[PDB]
């Protein structure tokens, strides 16, 4: 429950927020986290939960911390601390200057150029998936679309067989939202155990998949180690299975509950992209953090070398000091401001892939199923963690209102 308050942490700045089971969860994860932005909550608080750590509650501080990699190292980026210490993925667990040489190689496998080529294939699967669901007049969105659409595309980029999805997604989720069956340490080992034989195999018969490309790659000219490649592939895997999956569910849930918005995108299709950014702001869902390299006074607070601080990428865009009426989805919002894909040297390499997936989803679903709602009486539950998500989303619609392409 609560870790004893470190001697150096001010008693008045304690706000025991639990990132894996927030108080207000039933109001929605974002509303649960937004409690940290209420009227008398400080810019920086200390929660005694999960072993104890700082939490920056406003975008201005969240932004400076991410920019200041000398004081806030990504080396122990996960909470609780034990997870943070075993977290050795590349390049995420590294800080410039060493981080860069690997970030470039990772960028080559999932970046915009790679996305452009994946284009037609992504669209085909969105359609294949939506049309096949169309005439049923119902589906449980998380397992019938949110998960297979994103993951499949990733399993293809990685050139991995879909039969492995259940195992990999189980491991990934134990990392983002552990249910207790396994520790971060155990989850990563099993993921590292999965990859090893693949990395050695694609290192002898080099294919064109992302795995082969990282396995046979070079960092600023010298050869990548088998181990370096594993730590890098493991992260990509994490980034491919538990990001978009969850975000799509948040967006589609909001759309199921707001006909007005649906209609806006139906009547005015050119707004889909902007709506996509606005949805990313509103339904932001990642929160990881950093560890203090030395003792440092930050915004009037004494941080002690070794303290962990959670910098909720999720919170920036929900900050009223960044966007007025933040909880309000406005597809015409003139300055959509957020840090949903992060901030600093670790900006999300997969945002171009994520945006395309999101925008093709909106376009193709609204085209075939403009009217849909949450199943009657269904009580939607969110889940909080490093990546927040949706437990299930039952959707229903009248087949008669649909249109095949
Ligand atoms: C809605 C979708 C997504 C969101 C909100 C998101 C968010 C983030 C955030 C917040 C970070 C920064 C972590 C930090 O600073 O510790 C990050 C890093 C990263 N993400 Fe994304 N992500 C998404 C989708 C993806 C996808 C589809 C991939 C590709 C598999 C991916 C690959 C990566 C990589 C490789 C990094 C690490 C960059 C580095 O550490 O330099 N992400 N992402
Ligand atoms: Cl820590 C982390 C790492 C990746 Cl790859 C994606 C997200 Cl969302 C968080
Ligand atoms: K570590």
């Amino acid at each position: 429950n609560l870790a004893p308050l470190p001697p150096h942490v001010p008693e008045h700045l304690v706000f025991d927020f639990d990132m894996y089971n927030p108080s207000n969860l039933s109001a929605g994860v974002q509303e649960a986290w937004a409690v940290l932005q209420e009227s008398n909550v400080p810019d920086l608080v200390w929660t005694r939960c999960n072993g104890g750590h700082w939490i920056a509650t406003r975008g201005q501080l969240i932004r400076e911390a991410y920019e200041d990699y000398r004081h806030f190292s990504s080396e122990c980026p996960w909470i609780p601390r034990e997870a943070g210490e075993a977290f050795d993925f590349i390049p995420t667990s590294m800080d410039p200057p060493e981080q860069r040489q690997f970030r470039a190689l990772a960028n080559q496998v999932v970046g915009m150029p790679v996305v452009d080529k994946l284009e037609n294939r992504i669209q085909e699967l969105a359609c294949s998936l939506i049309e096949s669901l169309r005439p049923q007049g119902q589906c449980n969105f998380t397992e019938d679309y949110a998960e297979p659409f994103p993951i499949r595309i990733f399993m293809l980029l990685a050139g991995l067989p879909e039969e492995d999805i259940p195992h990999l997604k189980y491991l990934t989720d134990q990392m983002t939202r552990p249910d207790g069956s396994m520790t971060f340490a155990e989850a990563k080992e099993a993921l590292y155990d999965y990859l090893i034989p693949i990395i050695e195999q694609r290192r002898q018969k080099p294919g064109t998949d992302a795995i082969s490309i990282v396995a046979n790659g070079q960092v600023n000219g010298r050869p990548i180690t088998s181990d370096e490649a594993k730590r890098m592939c493991g992260l990509l895997l994490l980034g491919g299975l538990d990001t978009v999956v969850n975000f799509l569910s948040f967006s589609m849930e909001f759309l199921a509950k707001s006909p007005e918005h649906r209609q806006e995108l139906i009547e005015r299709p050119e707004r889909i992209p902007a709506a996509c950014e606005e949805l990313l702001r509103r339904f932001s869902l990642v929160a990881d953090g950093r560890i203090l390299t030395s003792d440092y006074e930050f915004h009037g607070v004494q941080l002690k070398k070794g303290d962990q601080i959670l910098l909720p990428q999720m919170l920036s865009g929900l900050d009223e000091r960044e966007n007025a009426a933040p909880m309000h989805v406005d597809f015409s919002r003139q300055k959509v401001s957020h840090t949903t894909f992060g901030h600093g040297s670790h900006l999300c390499l997969g945002q171009h892939l994520a945006r395309r997936e999101i925008i093709v989803t909106l376009k193709e679903w609204l085209t075939r199923i403009p009217d849909f709602s949450i199943a009657p009486g269904a009580q939607i539950q969110h889940k909080s963690g490093i990546v927040s998500g949706v437990q299930a989303l039952p959707l229903v619609w009248d087949p008669a209102t649909t249109k095949a392409v």
